[PDB]
């Protein structure tokens, strides 16, 4: 055929509308997941529970994809206790959740029970939450489950502001896992794996290197 | 409707694109009433506001042989870090380039609003909830106590760096709000 | 869908043909009006019939839409005689055309019936040439038709070369109207009123400012 | 609801019910937006205005022993004579009168509504039309050139002179307009 | 920059700013806008530079 | 009908593609003769 005459522009517009393509490009983006949270360990001579900040930097699976968007809000959260311990093992796991950081730490088994979320187990108990990280049935697991309606958008962080007042940090921090032991063993210990399975929506994307 | 509770749909000149010489860095503008002068005037008179829209529009003023672009994005976290690359732009939320001398045809969005082959950013407002209005940034505090006031920064970058600073264009925005309670327009800061 | 990659033009033409659109635009526009010529002035010293030239700028609507074009030619131009005296009242009027600026203005009945478009009548004869002013019925009027047939395009003008050759008036001046009376009041007075029942078509605008 | 024009409901203190002590004649005041600060602040962002409501609560803070009564009523005409009287007050538009002591039960009005057992005056709305918002008024004009902005005047009169002048209560306006046309505050005049 | 000014005791913008904050505010590349030589004709007022006139209860 | 509004290009290509139509300008020309 005829070669085409093309007419040359003093220009031509390059444009790109949205968020470049790609794994994590979504506004939004929906992620389920099971992670390993830290090891139940009991002190021999604290009888104050452990703290576990329940937000995603503190997942490091999570946290590679969470830290390519700016906002998070949770929707499920719940953790899972697994005993690596006989049934000769005396003492039990205690856990709840602490909603305001400005809240103090319970530091025994009457101010646990208090506290939302509350749960306690033999610590030999519930190893069928094994099928719970994978299939399901909770049925004889020993979860700890979050409070997550109501919780709205959260900034996503990769820290912390831990010297600061309590209010600025729950601008960022949903709430916080405790964790006690009913029992000082003669000396310290691992009973069992908390593992969390956590849910939550990802929303507005960014550079992951900006995020912090 | 009503019951301490006033919705509003405003235009106005944010600022002027600047390109530096010597920064690749982006400029960051809050997405506040206090930012926009005629709007705030409007603001002021209320304790909490809402945003619904706020879109910002670029409108060029350039011959068309000017080279680079303009590039927009939104940071929701204060925390985050300013953009000071294309792909850093690129992967953020509301990303949008186009060439700088590109985009009168989005003069239709200011009067009434066709917004096609208009060059606008878009911020994410759905879930945005009520925010105290107010007349300054405690920059100089944790970003967490600023992301209490700014539900975002719009970053605008310049792709490249002309040989001279300079504006090749000019940023409008749309917005569109709730204004909540009251307040003497003095006394609110 | 896509950001459309606009291609930029070194320019692009900014076209107009033809006067921009609006109510006096067309190439040609016909005008159909009545028009208040003026009063049938009766002098009580003089026998000269008084002269009226059949032009557009002597007739204030018809004017202001005439000016917006530079050639008209008169269709039909009819002058009506409207009594507003009793049938007590003696006298007559005569009404005639002259179609050249040249010729002398009539000073008497004879001459005036020499005229062409030559018509008398009782002042106080015509009334019903009221109905003719808005639908018709001139069978009971007193008109005086100018002979429009022939008449070709003439230049719009805002004025008439009066201390001019009568020949270059004529270019500008399909004709005049004459009106007379037959008789001498003791008194100057006003019998009745002279409307023109003018039909002409407008042709080739121009912007009214510039029109003369 | 849309394109240049959005309701406008607020309340704010109008001025202080001063009794003369010598004086008979009724204080005048113009309802447009510009005497109240806070709507000033916010009808200044338009150029047209239209008042839906315009209502003056009287409100009492005296002993329920002073004597005397509040009069109040509107002047649509610049032109019109002030009230010099009781008579002349009762027979114009919105009059209404009230005992000085009397009226804190209309304190709800402010907030909600009932106005049961109110002393309000209520100027005539319904037939108002769009008017320029001002940031003043020709005074020395002819009354109809100031008719053209001014919508009507609330004349307040004491019907006793107390022995030393005195204020026993506060008018407070319970406005609702509507704005149409945006305008730099700061270029409205 | 275009917009318009309903009250002739109003400033007349001497700047951007104070023009967005006018009403009708237009702006456009100064070269932008040839299509609107078809509105003057037929319509398509899609890619034309227009300053509309609030008309809407304007009296007689 | 509307004028139509020319968009002017900085230039335009001016090509030609093989050599030039005519008599000789083929390929091959086979050819026999006394
Ligand atoms: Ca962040
Ligand atoms: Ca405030
Ligand atoms: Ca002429
Ligand atoms: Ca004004």
């Amino acid at each position: 055929a005829e070669p085409q005459l093309q007419r040359a522009p003093v220009a031509q517009a390059s444009r790109i509308s949205g968020t470049v393509p790609g794994p994590l490009s979504s506004n939004t983006w929906p992620l389920h997941s099971v992670e390993f949270l830290a090891d139940f360990k009991r002190s021999s001579t604290s009888a104050d529970a452990t703290t576990y900040d329940c937000v995603p930097f503190n997942l490091p699976r999570v946290w590679s994809l969470a830290r390519c968007y700016s906002m998070w809000k949770p929707t499920r959260w719940d953790v899972v206790y697994l005993p690596e311990v006989s049934a000769t093992v005396a003492g039990s796991i205690e856990m709840c959740f602490l909603y305001d950081y400005a809240d103090t730490i319970p530091r025994y088994t009457g101010k646990m029970s208090r506290t939302a979320g509350f749960v306690t187990s033999s610590v030999w108990y519930g190893a069928e939450g094994c099928h719970l990280l994978s299939g399901g049935s909770a049925r004889n697991a020993v979860v700890a489950s979050m409070d997550c309606s109501r919780v709205g958008w959260k900034r996503v962080t990769s820290s912390i502001p831990s010297s600061v007042d309590p209010n600025v940090v729950n601008t960022i921090l949903p709430a916080r896992l405790a964790v006690r032991s009913s029992i000082k063993p003669t000396v310290s210990d691992t009973p069992g794996k908390l593992y969390v399975i956590a849910s939550m929506v990802l929303r507005d994307p960014v550079d992951p290197t900006l995020n912090t």
